[PDB]
């Protein structure tokens, strides 16, 4: 359910 940006990995890639 956690959106999160491809273009803009602030989740994913961001912790």
């Amino acid at each position: 359910v956690a959106i999160a940006l491809k273009a803009a990995h602030y989740h994913t890639h961001k912790e």
